[PDB]
DNA sequence: CAGCAGGGGGCGC
DNA sequence: CGCCCCCTGCTGG
């Protein structure tokens, strides 16, 4: 496949291989009409310019509410619709916790 | 919890 | 290749 000379990130695309020159580059992005935000990925400006519009593709299924990201309805649909869900311990405390994202911040202050 | 963006991979065109 | 989605930290109410 193909390969980078800098962190050795293998990709089997060429197209994948300069978006992860992005990363490294810094910014090859265009720019905002309305804050002048720069993003690498074209996806990631479409994404930005749904901030200032009121487009809300993804709806959950139950409570038919309206989210401008799928992984953020995803959250919605898995903390607030599902019960039987399993929570996370943390390695050096006796808490329990639900997200992870939860769990990256709390080992940044607690730990 | 939601809102947000950064780093990927899947998959059709 | 190009569009969308995935999981991932991160932040504030
Ligand atoms: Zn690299
Ligand atoms: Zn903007
Ligand atoms: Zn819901
Ligand atoms: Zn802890």
């Amino acid at each position: 496949p193909f390969k980078c000379s800098m962190c050795d990130y293998a990709s089997v695309e060429v197209s994948k291989l300069k978006r992860h020159i992005r990363s490294h580059t810094g910014e090859r992005p265009f720019q905002c009409s309305l804050c002048s935000y720069a993003s690498r990925d074209t996806y990631k400006l479409k994404r930005h310019m749904r901030t200032h519009s009121g487009e809300k593709p993804y709806e959950c299924y139950i409570c038919h509410a309206r989210f401008t990201q799928s992984g953020t309805m995803k959250m919605h649909i898995l903390q607030k619709h599902t019960e039987n869900v399993a929570k996370f311990h943390c390695p050096h405390c006796d808490t329990v916790i639900a997200r992870k994202s939860d769990l990256g911040v709390h080992l940044r202050k607690q730990h």
